[PDB]
């Protein structure tokens, strides 16, 4: 054999059988890697979790949880047992309040709010890094979820802002996690109806050149398994568009 | 004169370093009328911007203060009379606390200095435009200032997190001033030797301050085709000039480099 | 006080009054700047088109891929200006591709040598201009070349979308040489606007899908730039160019500037 | 087996440093099946693909040439067997005259030069998509290879603009390619110690080709977060194939950098 097989890796942010960790975290385990989940809140995620084909140890992280991320390591290492480390950390987790969302006024967001978003969709992915790159072999691989930022666009508003921060913030974690001999990159996908497109949330499939399933999280799961994988030991700070081609295509 | 009976709001200038100075006193030598914004050291920036080539009245603003925000417009209004609107507004401010610059740890930053950094640096960017916009006229120009961020580098840490925020709050702010018939573009400018750089940046430095300025310095100018002098932030006032005249009228959510070129080249 | 007072700027590329050339000369010359005027083939109808211009420049022939015309040009322009002037502007508005490689046509089909013709004319021929010309510019001169933001790929432009390409990467090679003489190289990223090239060119390779195609390019353009975008008025490309051209963009080099009512910036 | 049962067309060796060389060994070792392309000393090449892990059929491919263009499908076919198509596609070729190169004045390489440089470097992505897509079965892959051309640098002179052509070319490809359901992009890679560095690249830097390769070696490795090593040609190979895998699946038109993470990175 499998294309993680024997790799201890961590995966976040699953809130359904629809959210893109899921999926990343069923894939992973069909090539073998051992699995450890953190979820947030609904602690219905192990109900959620159940559906994996493989059992793995659900701990609980809220990234604004300062002490969540203090105990991160060791709570981890009691799971996959002591003197064993990570090979792959998943960070699949996004957050914006309703007001700096959709329809509502791009001037309307007051920052508390932005703030708030901010940090669980962008400082979050430093916090993760620091509180697991202590205990990650080398080799070892981190990656985040994106959605293209580099052009404005109607509906994503203050949440293209936060996934523009997360970009700058990626190639600061590639610095750190280089002395770990870690990589550190972001998967950008195109549109997967989750719960947080319909909940806080044609053009695509018509300009990706081999088309793109708005329905299948699986072409994005293999992609960050890919990652994950050794078969990509050179590309680190970087972003491997998961969006069908779309994003290199005017019309 | 390039500004010829242009009335432009300067936010920015704290010393006569500041490149916020440099656009005013640019703007003023090419016929601009100005109001200008200081924050927080009024009595001394009133000193400052009495050296300017012209007289022009100076509010306060800080950008975290809501209550500062909600009068903007009104005070301006008052500051250049009824009736009259701005055609520029130049936002040339920023902030992040030491623990987010320099050679302080990036994971050691916690996330209260990043956010208010990243609040005075980005979001108030949008802040200005909302509270200017409503007195804006056609045709008018908001320029902010950048620093290149799709690159990371030392020192600049967190700071260059919240420049990419900018640049995307940058476009944004395009689709919401497209409505008032205004332009919103940023200047990534090159080095500059300002208070933020002394106080902030190299302050943030330490004892590795004087190898990484001189290599920054060293290689900007070798790298800019035209070189680059950080002394000197003519090059980049003027630049920013430019945008807030009407020779780039069909330029909006766009970043002009005012860089000596560095940033096309590699070596 | 023009914009470009006292300033000697060489403009290639007016072949019509349409030319994006053209409303380049024309804001020029408004703006004090004294012309030298360079055209392709059909020399004597462009001497007439010119005549519409707000001062009479004088004309001289350049084929961009006659290499007895690049290297007597300076000699020529130096004739035109008086001998002991410079020129401070060097306006790049030439662009050329073959049937073969636009609109409709497969772009598998188009031979290599159409491409490289292709090629020569639209890009090459920006860094030959520049070494024609380099030497006799002043410092704090201006190279400017017509761009259309070939970054992602698109229907119809095709093999000139690659041209393209190639030309932003020898903007970035002219920006180094150019940099000894004091001299900046950029180039302007139009939006689409009513041309020669855009009817005959890219027209005529659209066949009957073009009317249409480019009408509703024209709305296209228009609802993604936040500021809107009128493809009938070649004005906000112009003087953009004159920005350039002028010495308000001091540190600019090597670099594209994009004059496309900021749509490039914007994805829906 | 990452390349399982899969029949990959690879171009380009010619030494066994030769990136084509260790993609080829790569892809054997993920138990692919071969097809190779080689251009002009197709004895000596022979002989260097014998030092591969498996026997694969050789076959002569000048890309300036219409002839064997036209027969290339045939030729693949014969090679592989009647009915049997091929899953990936190596491009892993360039050229460029000595006067696009080096300290030659980038001013003085003539037209003909740039244009054969282009044609084998850039045009040939397409003509060998255009040869190789009608025996490509869906689910398949074309890969190039790319040096970063974004910006401009020293010595790479025209080169670096056949790159950027490249580039665009692989975009259109994508297009062409997406209705045979092919993928189709480009690997960055950073510096490696290949005949074509010592050759071409070093041959027109003349005298100072040892510094420039000095610095390539270090300066390379300072500025990628996870290290570069100019003499391992493997990781490469490595990222090759992940895109000749099913393990990137929704990925076209597109440039991955293997390149040690540097072009993310100012200094
Ligand atoms: N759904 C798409 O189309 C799409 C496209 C591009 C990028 N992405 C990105 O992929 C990632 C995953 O989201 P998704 O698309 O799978 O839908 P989702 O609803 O499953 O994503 C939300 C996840 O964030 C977690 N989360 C929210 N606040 C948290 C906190 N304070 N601490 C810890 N975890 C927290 C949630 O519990 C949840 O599992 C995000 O970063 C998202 O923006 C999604
Ligand atoms: N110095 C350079 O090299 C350089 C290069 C590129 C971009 N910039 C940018 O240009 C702008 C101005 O910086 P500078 O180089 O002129 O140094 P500076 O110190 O002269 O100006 C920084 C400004 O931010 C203002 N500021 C800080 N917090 C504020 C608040 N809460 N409310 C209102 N104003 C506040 C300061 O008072 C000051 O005037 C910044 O955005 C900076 O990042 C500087
Ligand atoms: N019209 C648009 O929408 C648009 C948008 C962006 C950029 N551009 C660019 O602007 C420039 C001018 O194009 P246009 O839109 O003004 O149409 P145009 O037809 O008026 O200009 C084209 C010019 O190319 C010249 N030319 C062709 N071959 C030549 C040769 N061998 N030697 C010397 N000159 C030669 C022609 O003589 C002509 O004057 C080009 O580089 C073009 O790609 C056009
Ligand atoms: N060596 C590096 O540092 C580096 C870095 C990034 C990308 N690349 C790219 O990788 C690819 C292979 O280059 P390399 O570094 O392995 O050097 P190389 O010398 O080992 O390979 C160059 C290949 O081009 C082939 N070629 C030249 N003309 C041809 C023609 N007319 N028809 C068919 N094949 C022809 C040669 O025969 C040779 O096998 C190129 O696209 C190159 O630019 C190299
Ligand atoms: C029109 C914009 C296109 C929408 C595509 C998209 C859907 C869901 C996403 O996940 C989130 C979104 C917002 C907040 C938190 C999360 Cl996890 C996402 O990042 C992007
Ligand atoms: C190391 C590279 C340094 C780059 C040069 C530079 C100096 C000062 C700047 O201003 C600030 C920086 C940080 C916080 C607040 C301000 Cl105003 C700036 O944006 C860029
Ligand atoms: C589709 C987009 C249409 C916009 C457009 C129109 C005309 C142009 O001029 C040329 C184009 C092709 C060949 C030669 C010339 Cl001069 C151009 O560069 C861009
Ligand atoms: C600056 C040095 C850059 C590293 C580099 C070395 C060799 C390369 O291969 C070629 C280069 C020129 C002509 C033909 C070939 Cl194959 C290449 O693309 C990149």
């Amino acid at each position: 054999t499998g294309l993680l097989d024997g790799k201890r890796i961590l995966v976040s942010g699953i809130i359904t059988d629809s959210s893109i960790a899921f999926h990343i975290a069923r894939v992973a385990q069909e090539q073998g890697a051992q699995l450890v989940l953190t979820g947030f809140d609904r602690l219905l995620i192990q109900r959620i979790t159940d559906r994996l084909p493989a059992k793995a140890p659900l701990l609980e992280l809220d990234v604004q949880n300062e002490e969540h991320l203090a105990s991160l390591a060791g709570r981890v290492t009691e799971a996959i047992g002591a003197g064993n480390k990570l090979d792959g950390v998943v960070h699949s987790i996004g957050f914006m309040p309703q007001t700096g969302m959709g329809i509502n006024p791009f001037f309307d967001a007051p920052y508390a709010d932005v703030s708030k978003g901010i940090h669980i969709s962008a400082y979050s992915y430093a916090s993760m890094a620091k509180a697991l790159l202590p205990i990650m072999n080398p080799g070892g691989s981190i990656v985040g979820m994106d959605f293209d930022p580099s052009r404005a666009m109607p509906a994503y508003n203050w949440m293209t802002v936060a996934k523009s921060a997360l970009e700058s913030v990626n190639r600061f974690v590639a610095r750190e996690a280089g002395k770990y001999g870690v990589r550190s990159n972001l998967v950008a996908a195109g549109p997967i109806r989750t719960l947080a497109m319909s909940a806080i949330v044609e053009g695509w499939d018509q300009r990706a050149p081999i088309g793109w399933n708005m329905k299948d999280a699986t072409p994005v799961a293999k992609t960050v398994c890919a990652l994950l994988s050794d078969w990509l030991p050179a590309t680190t700070g970087d972003i491997i568009y998961a969006d069908g081609g779309a994003h290199t295509q005017l019309l």
